[PDB]
């Protein structure tokens, strides 16, 4: 199609690796470029461990509340809001916000302890019925972004589809689903991605992420004004380790999709 051949030729002139799925939930169409390659996910990974704790909340109803020490030993590389408790508490409801509206690391990390490990993200993932999503470390070392290493990747068709589900479909409880949208679509370090290429009076929720080898991801879900939403994943990476974000690229790709709508 038009819109693959842009995709291609957007990929062409970026000097990366670029993936995109589209799913318009109007007639459940799809819209792939290289929909089946890993691409590392980076921070767009924590979606997955707040959903996995919402999905625990179900049964314990109160788990969100539940008050989490945050000490120095716990910090990682880039904590912004866990750096404003350390010797304090966060809430769990806490951190799952931090984690998906600041991509906040240490955040990440409680998130991981809480289902056990990786592990335990990567079995909620499995129960959702995504069979490609896998967590295999924790913060910082997630993002290492290395070419070819399957850990800690998916690929944008998986993502797109468990995304689907988690915002607009019932993996999650009713109270559940709606608190992640509110929180994704509060997140704060999205404006130069895919929200970037659509129009300004679409509503998105989406989560950044970003590693090495210039590792630049956003995930959204799009409600437009007057029009059942959408849901678009942009994997970016590049060849050289200490290559620079390129967020234009998803802000381009998303751009190319809306037009060809
Ligand atoms: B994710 O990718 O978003 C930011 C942080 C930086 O380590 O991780």
């Amino acid at each position: 199609s038009a819109v693959q051949q842009k995709l291609a030729a957007l990929e062409k002139s970026s000097g990366g690796r670029l993936g995109v799925a589209l799913i318009d939930t109007a007639d459940n169409t799809q819209v792939l470029y290289r929909g089946d390659e890993r691409f590392p996910m980076c921070s767009t990974s924590k979606v997955m461990a707040a959903a996995a704790v919402l999905k625990q909340s179900e049964t314990q109803k109160q788990l969100l509340n539940q008050p989490v020490e945050i000490k120095p030993a716990d910090l990682v590389n880039y904590n912004p809001i866990a750096e404003k408790h350390v010797n304090g508490t966060m809430t769990l409801a806490e951190l799952s916000a931090a984690a998906l509206q600041y991509s906040d690391n240490t955040a990440m990390n409680k998130l991981i302890a809480q289902l056990g490990g990786p592990g335990g993200v990567t079995a909620f993932a499995r129960a959702i019925g995504d069979e490609t999503f896998r967590l295999d470390r924790t913060e910082p070392t997630l993002n290492t972004a290395i070419p070819g290493d399957p850990r800690d990747t998916t690929t944008p068709r998986a993502m797109a589809q468990t995304l689907r589900q988690l915002t607009l479909g019932h993996a999650l409880g009713e109270t559940q689903r709606a608190q992640l949208v509110t929180w994704l679509k509060g997140n704060t370090t999205g404006a130069a991605s895919i929200r970037a290429g659509l129009p300004t009076s679409w509503t998105v929720g989406d989560k950044t992420g970003s590693g090495d080898y210039g590792t630049t991801n956003d995930i959204a879900v799009i409600w437009p004004q007057g029009r059942a939403p959408l849901v678009l994943v942009t994997y970016f990476t590049q060849p050289q380790q200490n290559a620079e974000s390129r967020r234009d690229v998803l802000a381009s790709a998303a751009r190319i999709i809306a037009e060809g709508l």
